[PDB]
């Protein structure tokens, strides 16, 4: 078959026999001939099993000749920047992201962090590994340990004038993830009052593996917003290259309104810059781009995608509805911490809360939320929901999936290729009930 660890743009498997650290290994003696010359940068998240799959990697980058240098614990982002920072040839992330406790995973880069994916580099690994026998060479190269940050957490700052920064009261949420040694960092340099919760790295996960989308993980940051009056909450996925944004009512706000408000927010200090979007969610982003004197640039979802198109419009940011933003500056990767140190810049200068930078924009352009849907067949279940609407003329776009404009509505399908699975974002002009019952009835049509 094939090894079934190597997706489309990471490794991820189960541990022991999807991904360990043989495997492990022969990943980086493959890595080091995908490369351009230079040192490769190696850090992990908080699992228990990520450090020993690192030192792996560490052995066969070293026996192929490759310098590494090990970051140590940190978020994703942070073998991006130091691999963009320090000019490294590459650099890997050993991280389980939201997978389960039997689980790990690796998140690969080249130079200046550009990705490593099936089509560029991820699968000629993978065939490699798949036909690795030889014997496990000796190390030829040093590993140095760099866990310096200042160059991280300089570069973090730099986003936000700090002598306009007013002392809001911030719950953070790590998770038991990784966020909370970089919130810890940055307090000293920052007016706010934080409130910690979950708050210590622990790949034991007492309260639940990251992952701020679940309602009871939800609750928890909500609980906090509200019961200490913190005018908005934090948390992260537990690599943290996830944010997630609570209102100071306790609300979480979807992510498809932080594209725009993010957008709003970079268009003040970078006049007039491109701003790259996905297609599920449009027309607020849109908008809001523009009214900030931007030019919005749609893209076909998914990381690789929007940074190569960043890239090739020398676009400032870049932002999906599901909680993934990019900026140029930080060599055009994603950041769990950026966005929040831009919001609270927002609602510093502005006088007004984060509740109130967004509720217009919620009720002009109502969304669904992103709706999934296990369908016996695909192809035939998307074929149903066009043909339904074929008599209403929609213009259609098919940059990913299907958009399909109605003019007050607009949807756009997408369907997995992991597995038969279609994935819904409705929304409409300003029109709560319109919103609802399109999507029932799309929903109806899916599962017919
Ligand atoms: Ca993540």
């Amino acid at each position: 078959m094939t090894l079934p660890a190597f997706k489309a743009y990471d490794i991820r498997g189960r541990v022991p026999d999807e991904l360990n650290e043989d495997l492990a290994r022969r990943i980086g003696v493959a890595l080091a001939a995908q490369l351009d010359q230079g040192p490769v940068v190696l850090g992990h998240d908080v699992r228990l099993a990520s450090p020993a799959l690192q030192e792996a990697l560490s052995a066969g980058l070293r026996a192929s000749g490759r310098d590494v240098i090990d970051i140590g614990l940190c978020g994703t982002e942070e073998v991006y920047f130091q691999t963009d920072y320090l000019k490294a040839a590459g650099g890997v992330m050993v991280t389980a992201s939201h997978n389960p406790m039997d689980y790990n995973g690796m998140k690969l880069v080249r130079e200046q962090a550009r990705p490593i994916s099936s089509d560029t580099g991820l699968f000629a690994i993978r065939d490699t590994v798949a036909a690795d026998t030889a014997a496990p060479g000796e190390p030829t190269a040093s590993e140095q340990s760099r866990t310096d940050k200042t160059a991280y957490l300089e570069h973090l700052l730099s986003y936000v004038d700090r002598s306009t920064l007013k002392p809001l009261k911030l719950v953070v949420n790590a998770g038991n993830g990784g966020a909370g040694l970089i919130v810890d960092l940055l307090a000293p340099h920052l007016p706010f009052e934080f409130v910690r919760v979950f708050h210590e790295p622990d790949g034991n996960f007492p309260n639940g593996i990251p992952n701020p989308l679940l309602p009871e993980n939800r609750d928890a940051t909500a609980k906090a917003v509200k019961d200490n009056g913190a005018d908005f909450g934090i948390a992260w996925d537990g690599d943290f290259d996830r944010c997630f944004f609570f209102d100071h009512t306790g609300r979480f706000i979807e992510g498809y309104y932080l594209v725009g408000l993010l957008a709003q927010a970079i268009l003040a200090k970078q006049p007039g810059g491109k701003v790259v979007h996905d297609p599920r969610l449009t027309w607020n982003t849109v908008e809001q781009v523009e009214e900030a004197g931007g030019i919005p640039v749609l893209c076909k979802s998914g990381h690789a995608f929007i940074k190569e198109k960043m890239r090739s419009e020398n676009a400032v940011y870049g932002g999906e509805m599901s909680a993934h933003h990019y900026f140029r500056e930080f060599a055009y990767a994603d950041s769990g911490m950026i966005p929040w140190l831009l919001i609270a810049e927002l609602v510093s200068q502005s006088g007004r809360s984060l509740a109130d930078l967004v509720e217009a924009r919620m009720q002009k352009f109502p969304c669904s939320g992103e709706i999934n849907f296990k369908v016996a067949d695909a192809k035939a279940s998307v074929a149903r929901v066009m043909e339904h609407y074929a008599s209403l003329s929609p213009e259609l776009d098919y940059t990913d999936g299907i958009s399909a404009d109605f003019g007050q509505w607009r949807f756009n399908l997408r369907s997995s290729n992991t597995e038969p699975l279609l994935r819904l974002n409705v929304e409409t002009r300003g029109d709560a009930a319109l919103l609802e019952t399109r999507t029932q009835e799309i929903s109806n049509l899916l599962r017919g």
